[PDB]
Formats: C-alpha cells, structure tokens, sequence
C-alpha cells in the first residue's frame, strides 16, 4: 500500500526532505594497463608509481553503492548518493541506476563514466558534476561527517530531530584508514555510530536502517 513509482530525486529538487550520502575520498582512478587502480591487481604498478598500495581501494566505493542502492530507503525514493573522489571529481548517482555486482563490470562502468563524463539510460544515470557539493544539496539540509573519534549517536534520534522540510547529508570516508577531515569545509558536526570502528559499507547500512525506522519505511 505504498507508492509503486516514487519521484526520482535529483539535485534539481531543492525541497523534498531526503537522506543524502556522500562517499568522500573515493579511490576511483583510471589507468591504461582501461581499468580502475586497485591494491589486489596492481601492487607492482602502484609501487613503481610511488603510491601507497593500500590507498587504491575502489572496492569500498563499490560495496557502499550496493548497500545504499539496495536499501529499503532507496526503493522508497528517499535516498540520494554522491561520490567525491580523492582527486576532486564529484559524481551524482541516479537512484534508479543498476550498479554491477561484480567488481570487473563496476570498474568498466566507472572507467566509462570518468572518460565520457556521464552514463546514459536518454536520461543520465551517472553524471560528473561541478564542485562544490553544496551547490547541489537541498536548500535546507543538515551536513554531518561520520567519525570513529566523535561522540556516538543513535541514527533514529538524529533523524527525528530534523524539521519537516530539512534534509540530511552524511559524509562517509570511502576508505579503510584516514583522517576525518575530508568534509570540514562543508560540515559543522561530526558523529559516531559505534564504539567499534566500522567499515564504510557497514556505516552506510546502519544509517539507512536508522532513517528507515524514523521515517516508517
């Protein structure tokens, strides 16, 4: 007894109250040898490039996207996802896009996106857009960064404290390790979800679950 075709939310809608997740510091870099650089397949190459092999982690972004887009909140049309790469590329993800389950085809899709600047259905399902993210977010929107070092909140508590017209944008480090400062230019609060450090995919899942509770999804 719920709407079977909810409105597809984009950055063009500045009003509708929604949850936004920004996958920040995403490790999405192309190389012709085209593939996404990753720590499992390109250890030798990354070493010769003088890179920290452990930083090449596109799999984290892949798993976060699957968790987020599979969620009840996404199907209910109350979720948006953006990607901010470690190299400053900003990507808007259409809620209806199908993300491949295998890493190989995910990499193939990301390579095409980063080279062509969009992925077409003629509507765009993935699009490279202009920084800063704040130019695209809903007019009334809370902005928070998830951090292990921050005080722990219950997601439902936090979501229920939003005004009826106020969206929430959550910045999540799409990384295994790193400092929580990636979105200090945009946010005015940092919060924790657990007394344990969480994988990015798990943090995404917990936040989706808590919003689903609060919004009766």
């Amino acid at each position: 007894l719920v709407p079977q075709a909810p409105p597809v939310l984009t950055s063009k809608d500045k009003i509708t109250k929604r949850m936004i997740v920004v996958l920040a510091m995403a490790s999405l870099e192309t190389h012709k040898i085209y593939v996404l650089l990753n720590c499992d397949d390109h250890q030798g190459l990354l070493k010769k490039m003088g890179r920290d092999i452990s930083e090449a982690r596109p799999d984290i972004t892949h798993q976060c996207l699957l968790t987020l887009l599979d969620s009840p909140i996404n199907k209910a049309g109350k979720l948006q996802v953006y990607i901010q790469t470690s190299r400053g590329i900003l990507i808007e993800v259409n809620p209806t896009v199908r993300i491949p389950r295998t890493f190989k085809r995910f990499s193939g899709l990301m390579v095409q996106l980063l080279h062509k600047l969009s992925i077409r259905s003629e509507e765009k399902l993935l699009k490279v857009i202009k920084n800063p993210i704040t130019d695209h977010l809903p007019t009334k929107c809370r902005k928070v960064t998830l951090s292990f070092d921050a005080p722990v909140i219950r997601v439902q508590d936090y979501i229920e404290k939003l005004d009826d017209d106020e969206s929430i944008c959550v910045f999540v480090g799409a990384m295994a390790r790193g400092k929580d400062n990636f979105a200090d230019e945009y946010v005015d609060e940092k919060v924790g979800l657990s007394n344990y450090p969480l994988s990015a995919s798990v943090a995404c899942s917990k936040f989706c679950h808590g919003a689903e509770d609060a919004w009766n999804i």
